[PDB]
């Protein structure tokens, strides 16, 4: 299956910077969401879930088609809670209806990362909405109750290696779990993008416990938590080395995350040779806005 990036007609960098800015300004405005976390974390998660349906073997799923807008995918139990990010983006789409759904969802994640003081993530336009029958079945997003071998095998379907997996999981510094969404009991929450995930894994005192939904999770006396799949990154020796690398080098984490996240968001897409180069958007802070 071949999906060729097609630039929304007549649009260029400045058009997408205005979309970025509208997203970033709403992130600042609607600051009360989720006990003052704001929408940054759920938007990152949304961009990952719309991309993480991809299958390298046949190029089904992926961000290209914008299929999260369809009920089969919108109601995937793995996507419980992402409707909040969808609702956030609705007024942005109403204002800028020329943008494709896939480009909007993916740009939401890029904007959220950068506004939360994370790395710059180059981003490319040209995702094209595809029909309802191209929506992938539920069950392609990962389970949380598994070990390192599961995580490694899982991410091979997304063409991700050990370093890319460990770097992408650092997004779990952001936001929190919610029992009613996923059956995991949240710990301390944050809306600033840092390498704290790896520091916490290494430095905290963890105890395996069973939460009120009967699921196992690792809890620290300081009030943080880790899913079994998070904790697997210090149980496996190859993952552990990389966790230590990122805990000790903020800049290296930022660079590796940026590459892996752009790749995730672009998997499945064929970019023509005359396609525009990737866009690097300015933050509101950089613009004096
Ligand atoms: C093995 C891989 C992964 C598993 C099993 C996993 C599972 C989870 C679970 C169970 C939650 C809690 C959801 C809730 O209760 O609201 C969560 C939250 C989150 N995940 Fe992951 N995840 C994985 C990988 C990733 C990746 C690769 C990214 C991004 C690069 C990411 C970004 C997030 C964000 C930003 C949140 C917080 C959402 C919020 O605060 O609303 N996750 N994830
Ligand atoms: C500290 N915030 C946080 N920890 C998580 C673990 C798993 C999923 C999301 C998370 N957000």
């Amino acid at each position: 299956l071949v999906h060729v990036a097609s630039v929304e007609k007549g649009r260029s960098y400045e058009d997408f910077q205005k979309v970025y800015n509208a997203i970033a300004l709403k992130l600042r405005e609607d600051d009360e969401y989720d006990n003052y976390i704001g929408y940054g974390p759920v938007l990152v998660r949304l961009a990952w879930h719309i991309s993480g349906t991809w299958d390298k073997h046949d190029n089904t799923g992926g961000s290209y088609g914008g299929t999260y807008r369809f009920k089969k995918e919108f109601n995937d139990p793995s996507n419980a809670g992402l409707q909040n990010g969808f609702k956030f983006l609705e007024p942005i789409h109403k204002e800028f209806p020329w943008i494709s759904s896939g480009d909007l969802f993916s740009l939401g994640g890029v904007t959220a990362v950068q506004e939360m003081q994370g790395p710059k993530i180059p981003w490319r336009c040209g995702r094209v909405d595809t029909p309802e029958d191209t929506t992938p079945d539920n069950g392609r997003l990962p389970d949380a109750d598994k070990d390192a071998g599961y995580v490694r095998t899982f991410f091979q379907r997304l063409n991700m290696n050990d370093r890319e997996v460990v770097a992408l999981m650092g997004a779990h510094a952001l936001g929190k779990t919610h029992l009613k969404n996923s059956g995991y009991e949240g710990g301390g929450a944050n809306n600033v993008f840092t390498n704290e995930f790896y520091l916490n894994l290494l430095n905290e005192d963890w105890k395996l416990e069973k939460n009120d939904a009967n699921n196992e999770q690792w809890d620290s006396k300081s009030g943080y938590m880790m899913l079994p799949t998070d904790y697997s990154l210090i149980q496996d020796p190859k993952y552990l080395s990389i966790v230590k690398e990122y805990a000790n080098d903020q800049d290296k984490f930022f660079k590796d995350f940026s590459k892996a996240f752009e790749k995730l968001l672009e998997n499945g897409i064929t970019f023509p040779k005359d396609a525009p180069s990737p866009f690097i958007f300015k933050t509101l802070e950089e613009q004096g806005l």
